[PDB]
Formats: C-alpha cells, sequence, structure tokens
C-alpha cells in the first residue's frame, strides 16, 4: 500500500548515530518544519550508509529534504513507559545547503 | 517548507466523530498500512485526523476495515497527561480521504 | 533533490507490456485521476512507465479501468518524431504500482 | 482520487506570467530536478496571488520547493501541431534560498 512522506525543514541539533533493537545501525535527527500559516517537530531516521552523509554533511539549523515512508513503532523508556512514535524512515536525504 | 504525507491503507475501526462546542466536525482514525518490503509483511499503524466536511464524509461512509487514501501533513503536538508525563503525538490531519471501496 | 509522485487513478486501457531485447520488462499506461476540485468534474490523464518485476506484475493483474495506486518520480525526456519536430515528454516513473481492487 | 508531487530543484530560468484560456492570470516556471543516480525539466503552474511572490521572489537558479498536483492538457502551437504537456500546478511555493 502507499505511504510516502516528503518534507523540508532545519534540524534542531546535530544528527546522532543510533541502532536498533536488532542491532541496525542509523543517523537520526529532528526536523523543524515551518507550517505555511508555527512548526512541526518530526523524527527522521536513515539506514545504510546514508547515516553517514547525513552525521557528517548536516548540523544543528541545516536546511535537509526528505523523501520516505512513515513508520510506527513503540518502545519502554527508562523510567518504565511505554512510549508510541510515528518517525520518518527516509529513502534519501537531500542536502539542500551545501555551502 | 515542505510537509505531505500520502497513504492508502484500511481504517483499523469505526472513525470516532465529535463536534466541538463551536460547531467544527472532527474525526479520528487509525490507518493499516501494509508495508511493501518483505519482512514475513508488516504492517504500520498511522493515526489521522480529519475536520469539517471532510470529517462528516469519513463518518458517513467509512467504517473499520474500508479502504481509504490520505492526502495531508505531519504535525506533532505535546500533552501532559494526568499522571504528569509530557507525552508527544505525531499524527496526520488530511487535507482529504479519498474512499477508495 | 526531491522528486516525488503519488497518484491514485484508474487505467485507461490494458497496460501495454513489452521486453526490451536486453530482458529488461516495460509496462506503460495512462492513468485517469479524478480531480478532487468541481468544475463538473474533470479527470486528468498521466502516462505512466515501470519496469522488472512490477511491469510483470502490471502486466499480469491491471486492465483497462482498474483502480491502481501509483508512488513515483515525474521524468522528463526529448525526442524528434518522424517529421522532424522535437516533442517533449513527461512521464511517471513508477517505484511501485499498487492494486487496489 | 489521490494526486499529489512535491519538487525540489532550481529554476531555468526567470519566471513568467501567462493567462490561461479562460482568460485567468498565473505564474509559470520550469525546475531543474536533480536526479539521485542527469536532471527532470518540470513545468511549474501558480495561481492566485501567489503569482506575484513567485514573479518577485524567484529568478534564474534560484532553489524553489513546490506541493501540487499533477495536471494534463493539450493544444495547437504556432505551427498548428497539438503538444500534450503534464504540469505542476502548485499549491504552494516555498522559497527555500531567501538571501
Amino acid at each position: 500500500m502507499l505511504n510516502r512522506v516528503v518534507l523540508v525543514g532545519r534540524l534542531t541539533k546535530d544528527p546522532e548515530y543510533r541502532t536498533t533493537p536488532s542491532g541496525v545501525s542509523v543517523a537520526t535527527f529532528t526536523l523543524a518544519v515551518n507550517r505555511t500559516f508555527e512548526a512541526d517537530f518530526i523524527n527522521c531516521v536513515v539506514f545504510r550508509r546514508q547515516a553517514d552523509n547525513v552525521n557528517n554533511y548536516l548540523s544543528k539549523g541545516s536546511l535537509a529534504g526528505v523523501d520516505g515512508r512513515l513508520q510506527s513503532r513503540n518502545y519502554e523508556n527508562q523510567e518504565g513507559r511505554r512510549v508510541f512514535v510515528t518517525e520518518v524512515v527516509c529513502d534519501s536525504v537531500q542536502f539542500l545547503e551545501p555551502k
């Protein structure tokens, strides 16, 4: 079934590396995406070596584009509370501000 | 900037439909969207919200298991629950919902 | 940069299906996509192309009038026709096609 | 039915104004959109006063984002040849390079 999300926004902080529960390495970052009418704060996840591009080319405040799909998941946090999240899993990340 | 979501999936339950005392219709539903990649195929469960005439239409025509398309924007919001914990919410706010069955 | 198209519509004709002598499957079809805005409602007619296993699937399951979803990219190309005129082509190259019926 | 296209690219030339066959005024421009693997050249159309934003903020080479729908149409050109086109009709245009 169809599942596509496209965003352009600015990173709220420097990107990071994490490993998924299965031991898969990813890059993560949060985009502040301005509305056309205020902003939304969207957590993005990048698999494969694109994670290295993300962690080297992007920093806090960088403009980035993402083309990906929405994925849901949940987990129990440190305090023992179940957190439910919806994240953008990136098919590609575009570095719109190279200089 | 840019913020666009397009999904096709099936509602997990009958939509929930209410009218604020101000008169704005609101409908919510969760879209189950099967993945194309083959884990064994899993699904994602996306919480959707729609307003006004689109919400009226959703209530009149969609139910549990209905196939639907949504065209919308990803929105985040924050709230404090009754236990005092800050809860972060991500939802798709639908500009339109298409009835595919 | 970014280039993403998502459509849901009905095929105007049976897909056309061929295999290059190199062995790559190719399917083409035109998607009729009804407009949401009310002119009297009109439709847009988008030429789609798909390759490899997706093309095989399109040939096996889709026909004239079938409801389908496409997830893809807009591509432009140029050609000279037999009368010597340069023809500009815009097509959707499909990353996947979903069968909605 | 669903019909959505999202692009980021650079204008190939300065934007223009045109009026449709029914006398409706629009802005037009062409985006060069790089591929992730070369570019595609996509004609965009903007209705309403957003046409004025487009013709003042964007110029040749400007980075722009568009969120819109694909529309088909055809017409007979000057030489009397029927031309078939598919254009992006913009719900919004994002001016990604303000400075």
